[PDB]
Parts: structure tokens; C-alpha cells; sequence
């Protein structure tokens, strides 16, 4: 059991979004992920990552303003850092 | 705050759960537990909607579960039915964004 931190770059063009919901409480998590979009075809991204910085910004402790202020500037080409919870024993059901 | 569901799962077949046990607390400071870890989509547990991933699952058909190892887990799932009833606890207060 441990924690993992891990960059990603995401490439989009324009118009379209990561094609990520997050959910905030603690921090930013990922709720879900939209099938075919720049997140889905990254595939390291997973449902209930923390999102802990944006484009060089560690964004622990934002209140949601400052969070939506980091991704506002956002361009076609943008890189997170996400922590993840990792080992535990696993069972499919 | 931590609310509570209960859940009836019915199937023929897996329930389509991934869960994960974790001992203690994790460095974001997460409690101990069995959570869903993932659903897979086109199961039951994907249809009812009312199995999100996070979910921690403290009880399964009227077995208390909290604390189980990998072991007792596969023990109790082994006499469950078609119809199987779990009892879980999900986060609210979540507030959402579409990026």
C-alpha cells in the first residue's frame, strides 16, 4: 500500500475540453472521463486520481475560483500532476 | 459528510467490481477500507448506477465486512446468491466540473 505521483500531458485541439469531470471536496478528484477525448486516449488517468497541480501550478488548498483561474489559461497542450492511491489487494467480483 | 446506500445487485455470473483493500490510512489521509475500484461497464453493478468508484462497501448480505482480509472477503462472496445486498458509504457534498 502507497501513494503514486504521476505527470501527464494531455494534447487537444481547439474547441474541445480534457475530457475529465472532477469532483471537489481535500482537493480535486477525477469523477469520471469522457470516452475519446484527450484523457481517454492518454489512458493513465483513472477515475478517483487527485488532481495537485496544472501547468506548473500546485493547486492544494484552491478554493474553487482559483482552481477554474489555473485552467481558464489552459492551451492545446497541458500537463498535471496526480497522486494515486496504489497497492492494497484487489478482488474482481 | 458520509452517506450511506443500500444497494440489491441481481445477476445470473460476476457483479462486475473491482474492489481494493487497504489496511490503514493513506497519505491524503483516507481511512482503512474496501472501496470499489473500478465497475465494468455493461455489468450489473454498471447498471444500477447506484455503485460509483470510491464506494466503500462495509456490509455484504448482512455481513459486516469492515476490517476483512482478502481471504474472508472471498468467503462471504462465495454464498451469495442472485440477488446480492450491499451496504455502502459514498462521499457527498462533492461539488462538480466539467474540464
Amino acid at each position: 500500500s502507497h501513494m503514486e505521483t504521476y505527470n501527464v500531458e494531455l494534447v487537444r485541439k481547439d474547441g474541445q475540453s480534457l475530457g475529465i469531470r472532477i469532483v471537489g471536496y481535500s482537493g480535486i478528484y477525477v469523477k469520471s472521463i469522457i470516452p475519446g477525448s484527450a484523457a481517454y486516449h492518454n489512458g493513465h488517468i483513472q477515475v478517483n486520481d487527485k488532481i495537485v497541480a496544472v501547468d506548473g501550478v500546485n493547486i492544494q488548498g484552491f478554493a474553487n475560483h482559483d482552481v477554474v483561474e489555473v485552467l481558464r489559461n489552459a492551451g492545446q497542450v497541458v500537463h498535471l500532476t496526480l497522486v494515486r492511491r496504489g497497492g492494497g489487494w484487489f478482488l474482481d467480483i
